[PDB]
């Protein structure tokens, strides 16, 4: 309940993700590693790509073992290619342990590493089913639990805000009660591949979208620290934006803004947060016919873009976007909440984050219980 050593072990920059310090090999080589609940490989830069502050030098490690197998990982945007091996891995500001983990030594990549970012690898925290090349490549967290007495859970407090610094905590093997207020509320992990969950109802400023709830999870809903946006299925996005436009009628904005094709800027600290509605996702609860509600503010979904050279004003991107891969509860969701990935009990806990950004009128919220019928029908098959 109190893991003081792990508090504040996350760093980052706006729009560049949250990383944790790790060591690989003997003697230990220090690397900054993106915390990613939306993938399942531990994959680290292993060659001098010019964007990289540093990289894993396998020749320097006496504990390195080669698996004599490569892996090619294409994405929608980018790609990486790597060579598989195992080595000793530890987390300096995490549990006092050392595990032998699979490592994909990245040897070629495209549109993967971020120019100007301070991380050199990715820690895939999701399950073996989506590991590359196949489910026999045991993910890091699985090895950690198998090889040690670290309990089968972790929790994330992602704290949003020159690119401004972000931070937070990754509590490995436990929960730190100072990181949230009120109660944790749990939603079932529907299936252990991604951190899959079921959205049961959507509200904009308390106004139900009245869609068939299956649309909310077409073809899945996931919790993903490695995605910035709240990503919504195309039809859900359309209805949500229509409703958000209606709720913020006080001012007009161009169509491009809602599509993330264009920024909107306001003069120095004069953001009309109050014209923008709250957004509420109801998640499947732990018991039959019971749900709970998570609520985020414009402070979560209207994200500052700091690196605009051509403007002297305060510029923002609408960080709700359309998706072909289902709902993605990215940083836009997770920055509102302390999120507990309770792998042992196949569930995910949400609580109001003690570090979430809000104003004097409105706060992010986690509330329940509510009575919701036919919640199983909301899952897609
Ligand atoms: C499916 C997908 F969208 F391509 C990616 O999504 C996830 N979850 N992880 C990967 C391995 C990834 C993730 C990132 N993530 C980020 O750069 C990032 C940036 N800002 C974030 O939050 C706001 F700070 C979160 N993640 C970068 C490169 C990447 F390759 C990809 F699989």
């Amino acid at each position: 309940g109190s893991f003081v050593e792990m508090v504040d072990n996350l760093r980052g920059k706006s729009g560049q993700g949250y990383y944790v310090e790790m060591t690989v090999g003997s003697p230990p080589q220090t690397l900054n590693i993106l915390v990613d609940t939306g993938s399942s490989n531990f994959a680290v830069g292993a060659a001098p790509h010019p964007f990289l502050h540093r990289y894993y030098q396998r020749q320097l490690s006496s504990t390195y073992r080669d698996l004599r197998k490569g892996v090619y990982v294409p994405y929608t945007q980018g790609k990486w290619e790597g060579e598989l091996g195992t080595d000793l891995v530890s987390i300096p500001h995490g549990p006092n342990v050392t595990v032998r983990a699979n490592i994909a030594a990245i040897t070629e990549s495209d549109k993967f590493f971020i120019n100007g970012s301070n991380w050199e690898g990715i820690l895939g925290l999701a399950y073996a089913e989506i590991a590359r090349p196949d489910d026999s490549l045991e993910p890091f967290f699985d090895s950690l639990v198998k090889q040690t007495h670290v309990p089968n859970l972790f929790s994330l407090q992602l704290c949003g805000a020159v690119l401004a610094s972000v931070g937070g905590s990754m509590i490995i093997g436990g929960i730190d009660h100072s990181l949230y207020t009120g109660s944790l509320w749990y939603t079932p992990i529907r299936r252990e591949w991604y951190y899959e969950v079921i959205i049961v109802r959507v509200e904009i400023n308390g106004q139900d979208l009245k869609m068939d709830c299956k649309e909310y999870n077409y073809d899945k809903s996931i919790v993903d620290s490695g995605t910035t946006n709240l990503r919504l299925p195309k039809k859900v996005f359309e209805a949500a934006v229509k409703s958000i436009k209606a709720a913020s009628s006080t001012e007009k904005f161009p169509d491009g803004f809602w599509l993330g094709e264009q920024l909107v800027c306001w003069q120095a600290g004069t953001t009309p947060w109050n014209i923008f509605p709250v957004i509420s996702l109801y998640l499947m609860g732990e018991v039959t016919n019971q749900s709970f509600r998570i609520t985020i503010l414009p402070q979560q979904y209207l994200r500052p873009v700091e690196d605009v050279a051509t403007s002297q004003d305060d510029c923002y991107k609408f960080a709700i976007s359309q998706s072909s891969t289902g709902t993605v509860m990215g940083a836009v969701i997770m920055e509102g909440f302390y999120v507990v990935f309770d792998r042992a009990r196949k569930r995910i806990g949400f609580a109001v984050s003690a570090c979430h950004v809000h104003d004097e009128f409105r706060t992010a919220a986690v509330e329940g219980p509510f009575v919701t019928l036919d919640m199983e029908d909301c899952g897609y098959n």
